[PDB]
């Protein structure tokens, strides 16, 4: 059975830190799906870069389940998706069938937008802390990626690679992401 | 007066390369054209990411010059540019007003393909050391990036933040380049 991983992509996401996941996933074997929240139409992402997605999110949600969903950052794409039901229900879903759910950046304040995981650890970019940490609803912590159970957190644009090989490495295993890392010529 | 950059999309090319280096030279204050070796249509990265590019390669052509031409990798996409007589053109008059030239990964194959920059010092993605060496008419590097004289290389999209920001340094300078560096939240 292949894994399968929603890209959930709403104008003003950080383009960066929604190509390298949907990279590295599909180097690892993984079908994604890069979904448009508002549509199948271009997104046009925070630096001007635009990204055609796979499928409508209305589309792709009837294509469930999927084994995790990701969540971009950039300030406006994670505005976007804390405003959406849809956002919510699909997150809602996840949660309780305990799939996989990872953010990156400012991506994870639209977990405390949905009351998602309340109590889990968890990171964002630093300009982000104060607005996650809103009630304080999880324990914030500073490393690069950051895993509490099924909720995968990562600070930032330069966290990208770690992040993408951290959800390659939850799903296909420690082997695969270490197969997968070496022709990308990372650092550490 | 703003810094100009040209980037050329042909399908087959590496994503992550592509979107790394735009990104960051949009942070940097650089305006940056994103152009279509085939046209306006949306390009079919390696890893199946779709990008509308800014404009077609015969548009963008007339409004250059340009401070820096920056030629991604993937293995197809590096093939297309070989094969390019008009990116020849762009190349060869880039070389002979000593702009700079930057590639990564196996985009540096095509400046042997157009005959650019000989003597060089260059790198390339480990896979394509052969390819880039055929003839010995450069000196091979295995710095993750090197830059002799007008020619900037680096080696695979794992290095693809320090190659951006290297284009960055050369053409703002190293304050600039800190200041860009900062919110990314890179390791080193």
């Amino acid at each position: 059975a292949s894994k399968r991983a929603l890209v959930i992509l709403a104008k003003g996401a950080e383009e960066m830190e929604t190509v390298i996941p949907v990279d590295v996933m599909r180097r690892a074997g993984i079908k994604v799906t890069v979904a448009g929240l508002a549509g199948k139409d271009p997104v046009q992402c925070s630096r001007d870069v635009v990204i055609c997605p796979d499928a409508s999110l209305e589309d792709a949600k009837k294509e469930g389940p999927y084994d995790v969903v990701v969540l971009p950052g950039g300030n406006l794409g994670a505005q976007n998706l804390s405003e959406s039901a849809a956002v919510k229900e699909i997150l809602k879903e996840q949660e309780n069938r305990k799939g996989l759910i990872a953010a990156i950046c400012a991506g994870p304040t639209a977990l405390l937008a949905h009351e998602i995981g309340f109590g889990s650890k968890v990171t964002t970019h630093p300009l982000a802390k104060d607005k996650m940490m809103n009630g304080g609803h999880y324990t914030y912590s500073e490393n690069r990626v950051e895993k509490d159970g099924l909720i995968l957190t990562s600070r930032g644009p330069g966290t990208s690679f770690e992040f993408a090989l951290a959800i390659v490495e939850a799903l296909n295993g420690k082997e695969v992401a270490a197969q997968v890392k070496a022709p990308l010529v990372l650092k550490d």
